[PDB]
């Protein structure tokens, strides 16, 4: 359908680091991308929608960009609370496919 | 902001057993409900879209029904391999929202 | 002295992915940065010197940039041979300090 | 391209023992030799620079000598914690090059 390739699949970094996650769509999805945060045992939580629109009450350290086939999710300055798996989801054409996830770990 | 309520939050079924999980919408979403299967350590996989339409290559023991606000998801005979967390997601109104998920487990 | 902060400290990706590694220097180092590749049990091998100069016989998929305090190492398209730990080293002021390394793993 | 030859490639010493590793330069590098300690899973750490100058906070059982092309690195009494791979690096001529390293181990 529309394939979302997400990289890296895992990353470990330290607090205050910049974290960049990408998503490449199989075809032009314009800016129909959701970025979700999923803490363990939780349900994916909308961070960014419309590829670059931050959901109300989401720290400004999270940002997204791109259009077309290449999207970027940036965590400006990793904070101890950010441990989780991040996902991109295209909502352009059904089925609304998800990239593979990026497991973010924070080193002591 | 459509809230999606899902139950039960956890289950423990013996393989062979039938499973029904529901999603109640905080409003009329017609039939725009995605049902996902999230395996442990993997990304959410589309099982059903359009509330009842099965995805290509999805086992038929999986069925979806509902229209409006109430939706049901059924696994006809829990397989050893159905163990995962299932989620409903609304695609009516932006931003797309998920229900809390249901953690389906197998007993011994 | 001069502190090189490198992120991420670990990453796992797939073949054909773009990989971006950064190094932030404590102070202006101009373009006095070495990027090394270290396969297990091996000695660090110079990939890039002068921050952006590729060492003779190094695949063009490896590139580097930046000046001042922010340097980037990019692997254009990860290849199965690239499994290793990557390091930045500043050679501006003694002692010639190393960033913390990025362990690159490739998922099947 | 200065080649740096280092020996031995491996050692196995009993704690208390004295250790000498050398680095022969493929040419005259005066005294620009770095000696690094690379612990298992960590980045290279500067022990000696300027061939013989000890780094701030470095144990004195570590000494460096040589000028020209031949350099020696000595650990006066191998500590349980000296287990690592040591490396010499020339900083005379670009690009900076490392010797093959010496994997110092402790016996039982």
């Amino acid at each position: 359908d529309i394939q979302m390739t997400q990289s890296p699949s895992s990353l470990s970094a330290s607090v205050g680091d910049r974290v960049t996650i990408t998503c490449r769509a199989s075809q032009d999805i314009t800016n129909y991308v959701n970025w979700f945060q999923q803490r363990p045992g939780q349900a994916p939580k909308v961070l960014i929608y419309g590829a670059s629109i931050l959901e109300t009450g989401v720290p400004s350290r999270f940002s997204g960009s791109g259009s077309g086939t290449d999207f970027t999710f940036t965590i400006s300055s990793l904070q101890p609370e950010d441990i989780a798996t991040y996902y991109c989801q295209q909502y352009d054409t059904l089925p609304l496919t998800f990239g593979g996830g990026t497991k973010v770990d924070i080193k002591r």
